[PDB]
């Protein structure tokens, strides 16, 4: 049993496409820490995401710094999760706070995949060490964006779809009834 989210979905957007150019010509290369599973959810369903105020003003600088030119690449991972688990491409500015993505790669990438890869600019820590919108430099994203890409995935949150959106809406009932009791 396949959930009709989940189909309309995979219908309109070419998931995990395997003819992607992970040797960019240009681009910048960016991490998302996420607080939750919940919020990775929403975000594929909407194509949106939202950081914190000083990763907005980050994400958007870099946004409007690259001016059509080349790409702005996003890689997810969970807080606590040893996995990534996607990549989209930003597409908008921030609008004040929210900006578009586009989700291109769907799927569980283990840690111990990408842990050799070590980022000069922030003390030669693993890539997978990295706190929010911490930047990583071309050379390395394209080996990181060469592993995702290839990476003969066994799970992705799309296993665990339908719990998602049956969380989500218990969660929206619970809160319209504390909304009326304080009413």
């Amino acid at each position: 049993e396949s959930h009709p989210v989940l189909e309309k979905l995979k219908a309109a957007h070419s998931y995990n496409p395997k003819e992607f150019e992970w040797n960019l010509k240009s681009g910048r290369v960016f991490i998302i820490k996420s607080y939750s599973e919940d919020d990775i959810h929403r975000s594929i369903k909407y194509s949106i995401w939202c950081s914190t105020e000083h990763g907005n003003k980050r994400l958007d600088s870099a946004f409007r710094c690259m001016s059509s030119k080349g790409p702005v690449y996003l890689l997810f991972s969970v807080n606590g999760s040893g996995h990534f688990c996607g990549v989209a491409e930003m597409k908008s500015p921030v609008d004040y706070g929210k900006f578009d993505v586009q989700w291109i790669f769907v799927k569980d990438v283990p840690n111990n995949q990408l842990r050799h890869i070590r980022l000069e600019n922030n003390d030669n820590k693993p890539v997978t060490n990295s706190r929010d919108t911490q930047e990583v430099p071309l050379e390395k994203a394209k080996q990181v964006l060469k592993i995702i890409s290839s990476y003969k995935h066994t799970t992705s949150i799309f296993d665990d779809f339908a719990h998602y959106e049956k969380r989500q809406a218990v969660v929206e009932v619970v809160r319209k009834e504390r909304q009326s009791r304080n009413k």
